[PDB]
């Protein structure tokens, strides 16, 4: 290996993860509680942002076996089997969280710019087939790369999440080309349903029919364009450089390589769960009745 100094590394991810870890808890406690609690109804929105509560939650979960190992020594007390377990589920979660962020935005989409009159709120039904769906194939996909790690492989070692070459696992390569190929086509469809709910709501602002409370309209307008750049900003600069770490991951190449693609790594992750730990407040203010509750409460 190539041991460059990373005490400032572990110091940075540390405390950034714990930031992570007190914010997401609060938020995400408070997010279920406002999905099941002051919601007796549940609308096909309220069911997929419920499950991104989920997600989160087990994100924020996965985050103290993180700061644990980077903290103490850089050394990984525990077994490769923990090490692994929280190395998956970690992943399973974020791609839980976009795809499910994907499944909101189309169905604004489909709500917003083309719905004419209403849907019967018949939605909620293929709601929890699509959440029940994506949880299933998720474990399903975490269970097989768990499985093809601990047993197939036959590297294990005292330290955990740091960087391994996948030549030793080129499978483990290719789904990681696989998931960053479908994450780009998610925030393409998020992007186009986002773009479009935006200018949508403009037009309608342009014309204002009727005058009565015709300026709420500039405020989705600029919530939907909110919304996007936050989710743009947050995810698109880990899977961008992910490309270049497949590529260097995959083929000879000097260490100096290494310690600045892992680096870079460790701070995408931070902006990464950060999204993860911001979400929960992006719904509590981004809704008329929540913002008004929470501004009456405080
Ligand atoms: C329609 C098909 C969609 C397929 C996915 C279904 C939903 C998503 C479900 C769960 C993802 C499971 C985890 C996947 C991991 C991909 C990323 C990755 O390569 O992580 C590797 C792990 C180690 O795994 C064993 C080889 O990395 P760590 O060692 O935990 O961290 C190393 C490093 N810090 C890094 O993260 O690059």
């Amino acid at each position: 290996t190539c041991p460059m100094d990373e005490k400032l590394l572990s110091t940075v991810l540390t405390t950034s993860y714990s930031v992570i870890f007190i914010v997401g808890l609060v938020g995400n406690i408070i997010a279920l509680y406002v999905f099941l609690g002051i919601h007796r109804k549940r609308n096909s929105i309220q069911i997929y942002l419920l499950n991104v509560a989920i997600a989160d939650l087990l994100l924020i979960f996965c985050l103290p076996f993180r700061i644990m190992y980077h903290i103490n020594q850089n050394k990984w007390t525990l077994g490769v089997i923990l090490c692994k377990v929280v190395g998956t589920l970690f992943y399973m979660n974020m791609y839980i969280s976009i795809i499910l962020l994907g499944f909101i935005s189309l169905d604004r989409y489909i709500k917003i710019n083309r719905s004419i009159q209403q849907r019967k709120a018949i939605t909620t039904k293929q709601s929890i087939y699509v959440c029940c769906i994506v949880w299933m194939l998720a474990l399903g996909g975490f269970l097989t790369m768990i499985i093809l790690t601990l047993k197939k492989g036959g590297h294990n070692s005292t330290m955990c999440f740091h960087y391994r070459d996948k030549h030793n696992a080129k499978g483990e390569a290719i789904f990681n080309f696989i998931l960053v190929v479908m994450f780009w086509l998610i925030f393409l469809l998020i992007i186009l349903s986002y773009i479009k709910i935006g200018k949508n709501l403009l037009r309608i602002s342009k014309r204002r029919s009727k005058f009565p409370n015709s300026g709420k309209y500039a405020t989705t307008a600029r919530n939907s364009f909110i919304v996007l750049i936050i989710f743009t900003i947050c995810f698109v600069p880990y899977h961008a450089f992910r490309f270049i770490y497949i590529s260097s991951q995959l083929n000879v190449s000097s260490c100096y390589w290494k310690e600045i693609v892992h680096k870079t790594n460790e701070i995408m992750l931070v902006l990464s769960s950060f999204n993860s730990c911001l979400d929960p407040v992006m719904y509590f203010l981004m809704s008329s009745n929540i913002r008004k509750i929470m501004c009456q409460l405080l």
